[PDB]
């Protein structure tokens, strides 16, 4: 599943993140690795469990692969941002300002069988304030795609 989304930019991005983690240059990223770029992005107080945690998630070395394949897998519903802003475009259909809540909380619980309604209270928290003013569509995509701080 996890390779048939999953464009040449994605892997790309991928790549060079390989790339900056990977210290040594070598192809693989180990303990070493990853303590040093926490270290150049100003965390200083790594524990070598979190490391270990880190690592344990795959059976084997690191390298590329493994983590390609690593990262596809917990994303295995996951679009680029253009295509997740088609579909608020769909439900947009007039145009320009984006949809809201009711609109949506039906649409997410009505036809299939559910987007229950646990999930969609964390969805109203989670995506707040944006699912509150404009149900920020743009904003709910660039935070999915880019980060929950941005």
């Amino acid at each position: 599943n996890v390779f048939s989304m999953f464009d040449q930019t994605q892997i790309q991005d991928f790549k060079e993140a390989f790339t900056v983690i990977d210290q040594n240059r070598d192809g693989i990223i180990d303990k070493d690795d990853l303590r040093e770029t926490f270290a150049a992005m100003g965390r200083l107080n790594v524990k070598n469990e979190e490391l270990d945690a880190m690592i344990k998630e795959a059976s084997g070395p690191i390298n590329f692969t493994v983590f390609l394949t690593m990262f596809g897998e917990k994303l295995k519903g996951a679009d680029p941002e253009d295509v997740i802003m088609g579909a608020f475009k769909v439900l947009d259909p007039d145009g320009k300002g984006s949809i809201k809540k009711s609109f949506l909380e039906e649409l997410l619980t009505t036809q299939c069988d559910r987007f229950t309604p646990e999930e969609i209270k964390n969805m109203w928290a989670a995506f707040p304030p944006d699912v509150a003013g404009n149900v920020d569509y743009k904003n709910i995509c660039y935070v999915i795609t880019h980060g929950e701080d941005k």
